[PDB]
């Protein structure tokens, strides 16, 4: 699976606005934003899954960017381990 993991991602990550961002590095599959606040838990977070393992990798260097020790303010786009993998 070409699951990706982004997280520490600003309060305007909209869920489309992250499926366009990955989807001009490939065909995105299903997309989506990972943050709710008022029937889950506002995770911040943002998955991508590509079609294709490569298309997750080659994007993952293009985007990802940085998380210091308070990994949590910049961006970390990184494959998702997956509890269900």
């Amino acid at each position: 699976d070409a699951n990706l993991y982004v997280s520490g991602l600003p309060k305007t990550m909209s869920q489309k606005e992250m499926e366009q961002l990955f989807s001009q590095y490939g065909r995105i599959i299903t997309s989506r934003i990972l943050l709710d606040q008022a029937t889950g838990v506002s995770r911040g977070v943002g998955f991508i899954r590509f079609d294709k393992r490569i298309e997750a990798e080659e994007a993952i260097k293009g985007l990802n960017g940085q998380k210091p020790l308070g990994a949590a303010e910049p961006i970390t786009v990184k494959f998702a381990n997956n509890p269900s993998q």
